[PDB]
């Protein structure tokens, strides 16, 4: 797209790879004529979930259905068309995983003045707010529930060919009754893109060891959930480089943060943070050992 003629041009219009029937955009509270955005008019914004460089996450009510969504931002219009297109895949990526209930869903997303704009269900908190809010390691029972839910949705992805790219506590919401859906695709492939790459890296904390290599595979999220599943259970910080950083990816299990933790979780953890990826358990066979089934 950077060679192609593509630059220096230009209101919401729906974004959706899948196909529509169609791009215009419609709510109660909402004339095209007023100047205020789509998503001023369309939806009551309750509070900010989040922010960063990206943009914002917002609660909100919808005036088309009175219920509660959360919306994505973008932070300011794009750049040009490479800025657009690695955002808009997003909703691709979306799209790509489709309805599964471990996955969050997209219930819709669109364009305006060069912000894009995503709406998926609200869910409880995230796994890392869950865990500030806990204070201390989480009970093995809720993590055994959250290792079982995030695996069911990494199989779902990986059967496809697609590697998530930044499971992490963040990344990963509270439903009820101990439940939990894995979302923000934003660094999620499809192998063999046509061909492999460009690629965007994950937090460096839960990164598998073999993507400083540029190795890419469905492993990389098993390593990455077990550090998610680590960190969680034994309420202990990752670092992000250094002595540490390469232990934890040489099989290092620190006995001060890990000793409290029963034989069964310790035994999966350690399958899942296999240095060699070609010997680390894929998220199909974990699911497959009783002590995950029940
Ligand atoms: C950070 O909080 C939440 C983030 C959520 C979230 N992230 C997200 C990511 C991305 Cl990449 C997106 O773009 C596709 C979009 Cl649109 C949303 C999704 C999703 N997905 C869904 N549901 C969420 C719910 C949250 O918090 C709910 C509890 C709030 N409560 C806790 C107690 N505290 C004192 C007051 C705040």
């Amino acid at each position: 797209l950077g060679t192609e003629n593509l630059y220096f041009q230009s209101q919401p219009r729906r974004v959706s790879f899948r196909g529509e029937a169609s791009e215009t955009l419609q709510s109660p509270g909402y004339d095209p004529s007023r100047p205020e955005s789509f998503f001023q008019q369309s939806f009551q914004r309750l509070s900010r979930l989040g922010h960063g460089s990206y943009g914002e996450v917002f609660k909100v009510r919808s005036k088309e259905d009175g219920r509660l969504y959360a919306v994505k931002r973008s932070m300011s219009p794009f750049r040009g068309p490479k800025d657009r297109a690695r955002k808009l895949a997003e909703v691709g990526s979306h799209e790509k995983v489709g309805q599964h209930p471990c996955c969050v869903r997209l219930e819709q997303a669109w364009e305006e003045g060069g912000i894009l704009y995503l709406q998926t269900e609200l869910c409880g908190p995230s796994l890392q707010q869950h865990c500030e809010a806990w204070g201390a390691s989480l009970p093995e029972a809720q993590v055994w529930g959250y290792l079982r839910d995030t695996l069911l949705a990494l199989a779902h992805l990986h059967s496809q060919g697609l590697v998530h790219l930044d499971v992490k506590p963040a990344n990963i919401f509270l439903g009820p009754r101990g439940r939990c859906k894995l979302g923000d695709f934003g660094l999620l492939v499809e192998l063999g893109t046509a061909g492999a790459g460009e690629v965007q890296e994950g937090d460096p904390r839960y990164m598998a060891p073999e993507l400083l290599q540029g190795s890419y595979g469905t492993a990389a999220d098993v390593f990455s959930l077990g550090l998610t599943i680590l960190e969680v259970a034994c309420n202990m910080e990752l670092p992000h480089g250094g002595e540490g950083w390469q232990q934890l990816r040489q099989g290092y299990l620190p006995p001060e943060f890990t000793a409290g933790l029963s034989s069964e979780l310790r035994s999966v953890l350690v399958m899942m943070l296999e240095p060699d990826p070609k010997l680390r358990a894929t998220a199909e066979a974990l699911l497959a050992l009783p002590v995950l089934r029940q």
